């Protein structure tokens, strides 16, 4: 009773000031899960599952209710200007649903599950031992110019071989793999469905097998392997978009190590958002650490893992809405973007400083990005836009171009907006940019190709879907990759699910038609990652 | 372009994601009648968010599951296991244990947050740096100077050591938690449990305010930067609600970073909506703040090096981290773990956790009292709430590594209830309270050890009976010594409409030597020598 006296006295908080929540339209279950199952169909994945993910005025019953079941019908039905799709002109939804949104959201959002320890334990599996794994490699394939493809819809990806432009093995993975990675010894590989389900490949299996499989959360989009000497094959890491978190495993049998929440203060306002969503991670040259992006609060973290049982991470304040990137030349400066912030962040990963905050187009999608040494200004950066048919091509070289380090030194003019990624190669003089989102169809369709040793002609269209020779649906065209020596680049032909989709590869030497990949177990092909250029981050 | 780019289904599958209710309805005024009871009789250890205490959280999932009768039984008769009975003793009514059995099966509310834009606004510069004075523009002892809460008040008092007089009374956050002092000496941090802080100038003709900031809606600590080179540089504090803490300029206050303490828990590693902080710390190996966070067990290093780019080191302790302090040589923290019985070492130097060692029933240091045993060596000591065992750890590994980090003796009080041990470099005693012992005149008495005999059984102190203050609880509580060391300080924390005081021994004789009694004496609770404070002298 003694210990029960000291904690007796009334809490500071003031009862009158702690609100409890309602005021909103009654609704049934069936109204509600209606609602409740379009808006995570339609509405999530721009204002997320906590409603505070897009920009301006946040979905929350405090400023929902404010504007009134008039005024969201409305909203929802004719859209906005600055982001936000029209619902009820385009036919989309009938007023009916419409209806029911605008209740919906003036209602408590409801939560998902978290998942912790107890559920990533419960969902590891290590389908090969460490022992009972080969000591060299077991097959002949050229494993460096092998390229890991997504079967999205599917649920798989396809190893194919380089040269012989065939599938070498399919795999079943997580649903709608995002993105694949290498590890720094060349043996694994690591792939992460968007349901946070990462698998663990052997390439030095008689035939490419997995050895290792987790659950990280809900929903993901990003794995990574530790890059820094001395450390290969030692951890990977996880981003998952819900829970807000981010884990470290044991990078040979995938064991959950430690769990990392990222809800949090925000870098403009320093406010607090309850769903800061990780997205793209990068491994550390200089030192013994993984650079995660918070997405929402705009936060760089390095993580180091030279002791992962005190984790020691360091916080650089960059700008709201941190997505993708990749490394300049050297690969010491981490360029990645914020996109909704329309800037591209340079984060110094030996000094471990934010190096600037540079201005771009609307909607900046550089992917991992495009280096190369310009005439004029020396080593740049370059990505393309969303939002715009814009190239930035910024100076990364602060110790011999001071003059042009973190400037926008000049901008190129692509197909138009819609633009995913742009690329090049060291041994290449072309620079290929894409329109995947683009309205129109031959524009989506096709890639623009610029010529290094002369920036000042226009580009040259690549009518890459047209080649593919595949007869009806979108066939949009989507991220440019090159082959181990960079003499090719390959692209996808992202088609329905019900139609034919195709690989296309151009000779780029000569920007010719060289080989179409065709294959009934080719389904919605999106990302490919060639495997020496993954790993080397060559780009 | 952009609207198609993010136009796909999310992954997360909206069977999973849950509708909350199923919960007894309850008009507004039998809502609000109930949630104001809960902040005021069950918050304290349940928390906002009512996974604050051991056992069973009681949010909507696990209390409908229980059902409105298992509720109302479980609040009526208590459990034997923290849990205290609220019917049974007549507390609260049966209606209101109704109402109460109700409100727990419905969403816990929510109170507000407090970020950056809440902190600038309630942030003022009352005397900014360049007006104030460049020397003390006073002829008072300010090392031997004790700064006084008056909990209920809402105020502190200064009250000079060797007088005993009440030197100055200040108004500050309601009822302040604990004073600091900054390494230079000359300013004194105050903290209301309102999350109130208040900077005051010792230097001033006066000691008065020059600068003060809210950093929450519920706090318990504050700290200074004392590694060397960064004296009044930073000024850190931990709040409850919000779950985070703040770095401000330990000149003027201007709240500068904010971090969320929202996390893992240490032992299941599942997330902790609520993990508040605790104990602060300010290392001399590093140039780094050592803060406590409870439910999570975790003791981090905030390095202020660069305070722009923030460097945290993560250390995993024991769940229910409270309050610590610094062994002799000032190199580990010692705090406690206080529901899991343990009290961790944190090695600030190597920066990493040294050991975790098995104590008594809800260990209650406070800072501790740290004495050189006779054959033992340096030891760490701490005593306890849950029951009246004493121990002594052992803290020097390089001399003694065959004792460090172990309970290498145990003393014995009057009983459970105590809050306070306390010793001096000069002093051959051994002081503890017994505050919340529920017996009268153990509550209103102190143990006193002989260090030079610890084999023999304590001496009782009647602090309360030496006051002559009449009728009141008359409660005991936090012995602390003067820069000299010969006087042991005591406060009779009695009722706020009822009379208090001060009371002062004699260490060498173990003698009353004087009582401090003022009209503006109200609910004495902290008091902190200047000196001893800023020099950890403990
Ligand atoms: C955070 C993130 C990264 C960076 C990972 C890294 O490198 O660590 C990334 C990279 C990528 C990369 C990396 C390419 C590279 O060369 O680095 C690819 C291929 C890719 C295919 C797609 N992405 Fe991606 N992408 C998201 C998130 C991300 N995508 C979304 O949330 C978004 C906007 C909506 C969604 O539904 O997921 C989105 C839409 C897409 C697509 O439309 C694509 C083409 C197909 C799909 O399945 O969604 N994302
Ligand atoms: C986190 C924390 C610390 C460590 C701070 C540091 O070192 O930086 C601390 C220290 C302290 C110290 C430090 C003493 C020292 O010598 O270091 C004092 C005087 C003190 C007087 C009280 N404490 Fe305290 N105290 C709490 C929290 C804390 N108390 C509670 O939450 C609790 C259990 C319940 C409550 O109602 O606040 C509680 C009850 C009490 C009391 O009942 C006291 C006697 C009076 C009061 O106002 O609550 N606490
Ligand atoms: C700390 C001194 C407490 C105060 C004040 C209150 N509660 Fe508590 N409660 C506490 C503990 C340590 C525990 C677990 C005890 C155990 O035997 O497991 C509890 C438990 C409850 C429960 C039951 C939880 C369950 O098993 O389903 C209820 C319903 C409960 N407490 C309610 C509650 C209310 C409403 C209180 C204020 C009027 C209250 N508690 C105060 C510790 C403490
Ligand atoms: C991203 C491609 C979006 C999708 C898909 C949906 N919304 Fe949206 N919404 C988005 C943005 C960028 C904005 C801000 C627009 C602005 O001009 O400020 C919004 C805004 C809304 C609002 C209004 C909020 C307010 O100001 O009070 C509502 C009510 C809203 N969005 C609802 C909503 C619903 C129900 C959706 C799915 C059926 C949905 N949005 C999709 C971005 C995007
Ligand atoms: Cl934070
Ligand atoms: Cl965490
Ligand atoms: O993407
Ligand atoms: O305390």
């Amino acid at each position: 009773k003694a210990a029960e006296q000291y904690q007796g006295a009334a809490s500071a908080v003031d009862p009158a000031h702690v609100v409890r929540t309602n005021g909103a339209p009654d609704m049934s279950e069936s109204e509600f899960n209606e609602a409740k199952q379009i808006y995570f169909q339609r509405c999530a994945g721009c204002h997320g599952v906590l409603r505070k993910g897009a920009t301006g005025k946040p979905l929350t019953p405090d400023i929902t209710q404010q504007r009134g079941q008039q005024y969201l019908e409305a909203l929802i039905t004719y859209g906005t200007p600055l982001g936000m799709p029209n619902w009820g002109s385009s036919g989309e939804l009938s007023k009916e649903q419409i209806t029911l949104m605008a209740k919906y959201i003036q209602h408590t959002p409801p939560q998902p599950p978290e998942w912790g320890m107890p559920e990533m334990r419960e969902s590891w599996k290590v389908l090969v031992k460490p022992e009972d794994r080969p000591k060299k490699q077991l097959n002949d394939l050229d494993l460096p110019n092998l390229f890991s493809v997504t079967l999205r819809d599917a649920g798989q990806i396809a190893l194919v071989d380089g040269d012989s432009k065939k599938i070498v093995k399919v795999i079943d993975t997580g649903y709608a793999v995002h993105i694949s990675r290498m590890s720094a010894s060349g043996r694994y590989l690591l792939v992460i469905g968007r349901d946070a389900r990462i698998d663990m490949i052997d390439l030095w299996a008689k035939e490419p097998t997995k050895v290792a499989e987790i659950k990280i959360g809900i929903e993901a989009r990003s794995v990574e392997s530790s890059k820094f000497k001395g450390y290969e094959d030692r951890y990977t890491i996880a981003g998952a978009y819900w829970p807000p978190q981010f884990a470290i495993m044991d990078g040979e049998t995938l064991e959950p190590k430690q769990i990392v929440s990222t809800r949090g203060m925000t870098v403009d306002t320093q406010t607090y958002h309850p769903e800061p969503r990780v997205a793209a991670i990068i491994a550390s040259h200089e030192h013994p650490e993984f650079i995660v992006n918070v997405k929402e609060t705009g936060k760089v973290l390095l993580v180091n893992y030279k002791d992962i049982d005190n984790l020691t991470v360091t916080s650089i304040g960059a700008a709201p809405f941190l997505h993708d990137g990749g490394w300049d030349s050297s690969h010491r400066y981490f360029m990645t973007a914020a996109n909704n912030s329309n800037k591209v962040a340079v984060i110094d990963s030996k000094d471990r400083r934010l190096s600037a905050l540079v201005d771009v187009g609307k909607t900046p999608h550089p992917g991992r990005g495009a280096n190369f040494v310009h005439p004029k200004y020396g080593p740049v950066w370059s990505t393309s836009h969303l939002g715009d048919g814009s190239i930035s091509l910024i100076g990364t070289d602060p110790k011999n171009h001071p003059q042009y380090a973190w400037k926008k030194v000049a901008e190129l003019q692509g197909q138009g907006g819609g633009s995913l990624f742009i690329k090049t190669h060291p041994k290449s003089s072309h620079l290929y940019v894409d329109t995947t989102f683009n309205p129109d169809a031959r524009i989506s369709q096709s890639v623009a190709v610029f010529d290094l040793k002369n920036l000042d002609a226009k580009y040259q269209v690549l009518p890459i879907a047209e080649w593919a020779d595949l007869g009806e649906g979108a066939k949009r065209v989507v991220q440019p990759e090159y082959n181990k020596r960079g003499d090719e680049v390959w692209f996808s032909v992202w088609n329905g699910k019900n139609d034919s989709s195709a690989l296309v590869v151009v000779d780029d030497k000569t920007l010719k038609l060289k080989a179409v990949v065709k294959d009934p177990r080719l389904i919605t092909p999106t990302g490919k990652f060639n495997v020496y250029n993954t790993q080397h981050d060559v780009y």
